[PDB]
């Protein structure tokens, strides 16, 4: 069939010559684009030049050094140790084990219990897949492991009932309590969320949803963990999702964010209260000190720079988000099975509904979504169908005419769309 | 103070002028050696020019089909269907929940149970972690997670009595039908092992023990893991570990030895039985090669075409292999409180002893082998210690006049080892 043969910017080619629009490569943490010839420079670099690590060198890699010191200047208050890893479902995994382990540092081996959320993603590994809460995931592997519980999803569109978003936000964090006292707050380790849920289709929560969770961990002496895989570097305009909604979380994982997708990397940045805790143990210091493929350290390195000493995630704050924001509303709000229209930054979404009036949403919840985003590949253009969830992503440099551009093909898109679900009596 | 600044063939520099003999191959992962330039001319290349996605449409990225062509062409008969990651813990983790998976799809849900060994290695997720039997490890995810069993390990020359070796081979894989009977059978899913155990001090099992682990295993009808993370890519002489000792996996891990260290990345390749059953279910299909990085699959490929097309694997099995392992025990053998000398194709050890006629350990296992491994650094010989088993596996191009020269420095450092213990009356 049709196979890649180019990447630059915000668009990819096939081996027809089509120019396909990447509104989704952000991801897969595409941030800065394709084509970044200076990436590919650090990583030629390293390779050449350098060892992949060996031991006893009483010195981390000056690659990983270097790395470390940038972004302790990028990330929020506290956060000065970062432990690396290869991806943001091992990220995952080490938060599981670093959580589990503060614990038992601190003479409470019983608090172990994680709980996330139905919907919820948090990679493929064991550990991330138990605490992810998809259904279909969780079945192949016994799954979940022990101490791992679910909270309902905070999704307006379909548990909101009679309530405004705020009032949903209050109830769908008081969810959070409800488990906590079901389980044993003595048990219960950590609350962990993605700022948006991502590979759930965006679910945007209620400004009133995080600073309740919040409370809520703090009263009950949970650690609070955000998984920042999507939302970080830059994607909600702010550096991290967490920082957007105002929420402080003890930990946060992170993936080829660091990277822009052009190597595999993930992170743990740990503040500064799990961090005391976990050395006092002399726990994951190894792994602190010696945690880091040199190579995509080297090109993570070069990526983060570039998204400081550019602009770019200072640009989606007050430029480009804002510009994407209204002509994303602009463009779909009109359509008669689109509802919930919505994104922050660069992170936009919206859902194909049956009915609007009722908020009734397709039957097979998927086999519509399948259906536009189909329509879209046709005419050149990616974004991802989550369910009936239309998402996009681009990289974060995309320009102003490049957003339009975008619109423009996804508006033409979804008339036909439109058109093809009354011409089989599915409207 | 020293940092490392170069790397080329066998040997490391650092920024005191040191030049450095690498006799454990970054971390038994460096098979080619350092400074294959065009290795990294492969990732700028595919950094520059192409997407990162592992699929598109209907086709795989060209970088991923081009790997996985050449696997099929090197790995043994049937192993056709390959899934990427971007590490060997990642593979491990994911051979955990195909093995889980494929029971499932067969109608047994009883069928999950693992069972590793004591003194075996797997990785660092809560999975790997809890399949390997590193009793350090066994409490910082809180673990082993359910379904995971262990036997004792096939070492012989503390737990084989009387027997010879041969003998022993038969009592120590017998331990895991003892095992599987103490369970019941229709509860156990796997046997998962390193054909030679890597991280627990190149423990290598007598000849028989390997022949009677697969009739176990097919006699319960429970899956035949090999965990090829360090002894695959040539580093016993054939391909994998698994060929060498005459044992036919259903499935097996890689790590990084797939890239030479160069990038992070790793595999499960799965043999028909199970691929087939997990197909029949539509499980691991939608998102196979889809784990790891396209970048990082364009190094692996130039990776085994170079052991393949330069010869090196072949020339571990008929050239520098007999050597190493011939001159390996000419040089260890004579000493006092060296014993068990050991080995096969370019891995290789010894163990040191408090009393070679009793076959007595010294006490506190790890505190000898720190001592003698200080003393190969102050050296600049780079070994590795495992408690008190002293370990190489250095880069499989290693020629043998490097083998030699490796082998005159470690034989001095023995002869200091050796007056250091009397100089402390711990002869
Ligand atoms: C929130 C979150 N956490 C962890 C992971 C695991 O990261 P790695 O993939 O680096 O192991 C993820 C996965 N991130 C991810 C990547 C690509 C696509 C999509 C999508 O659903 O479109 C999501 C994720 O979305
Ligand atoms: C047998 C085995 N299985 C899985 C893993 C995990 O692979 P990754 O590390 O690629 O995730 C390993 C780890 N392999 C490994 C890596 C680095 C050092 C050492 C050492 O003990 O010197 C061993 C291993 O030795």
């Amino acid at each position: 069939a049709r196979v890649m043969t180019r990447g630059e910017g915000v668009y990819l080619w096939d081996s027809e010559g089509n120019k396909i629009i990447d509104g989704m490569a952000g991801l897969w943490c595409v941030n800065v684009g394709y084509g970044r010839k200076d990436f590919a420079e650090a990583a030629r670099r390293q390779m050449e030049e350098l060892p992949f690590y060996n031991t006893f060198f009483k010195t981390t890699h000056p690659a990983v050094v270097e790395l470390s010191s940038l972004l302790a200047e990028v990330t929020p208050a506290g956060f000065d140790r970062v432990f690396y890893t290869n991806s943001g479902s091992e990220s995952v995994d080490t938060m599981i084990r670093m959580v589990r382990r503060y614990w038992d540092v601190q003479g409470k081996p019983e608090k172990k219990t994680l709980i996330g959320r139905w919907n919820g993603y948090h990679g493929s590994t064991i550990g991330g897949a138990s605490l992810g809460g998809m259904k279909y995931m969780h079945e192949q592997g016994d799954l979940p492991i022990p101490g791992m519980a679910h909270i309902e999803q905070p999704w307006w569109y379909k548990h909101g009932k009679d309530m405004t978003p705020d009032e949903f936000g209050v109830v769908a964090a008081r969810w959070l309590e409800e488990k906590i006292l079901e389980i044993g707050a003595d048990k219960v380790a950590a609350f962990v969320g993605e700022p948006i849920q991502g590979a759930g289709g965006v679910i945007v929560p209620p400004a009133t949803y995080w600073p309740e969770i919040e409370r809520i961990c703090r009263k009950y002496d949970v650690l609070l963990v955000a998984d920042e895989v999507i939302c970080g570097f830059g994607r909600t305009g702010e550096w991290f999702g967490h920082q957007h909604f105002g929420f402080q979380p003890d930990l946060f994982t992170a993936a080829k964010g660091l990277s822009s997708g052009y190597l595999p990397i993930g992170a743990v940045f740990v503040g500064k209260r799990v961090a005391e805790g976990l050395i006092a143990g002399g726990d994951f210091n190894h792994g602190f000190t010696y945690s880091g493929h040199p190579v995509c350290a080297a090109v993570a390195h070069a990526n983060v720079a570039a998204l400081r000493d550019e602009g770019i995630v200072q640009r989606v704050k007050d430029d480009i988000g804002p510009y994407m924001q209204k002509r994303w509303r602009e463009t779909f709000s009109r359509f008669e099975h689109v509802d919930d229209v919505r994104g922050v930054g660069m992170v936009q979404a919206f859902t194909l509904v049956k009915n609007k009036a009722k908020r009734e949403l397709f039957p097979d919840f998927g086999e519509i979504g399948t259906l536009c985003r189909d329509i879209f590949f046709r005419n050149n253009l990616i974004m991802r169908a989550c369910g009936d969830h239309i998402v996009s992503a681009p990289p974060l440099v995309m320009t102003r005419a490049e957003v339009d551009e975008m619109l423009a093909v996804a508006e033409r898109c979804l008339e036909e769309f439109e058109q093809t679900l009354k011409a089989r009596g599915l409207a």
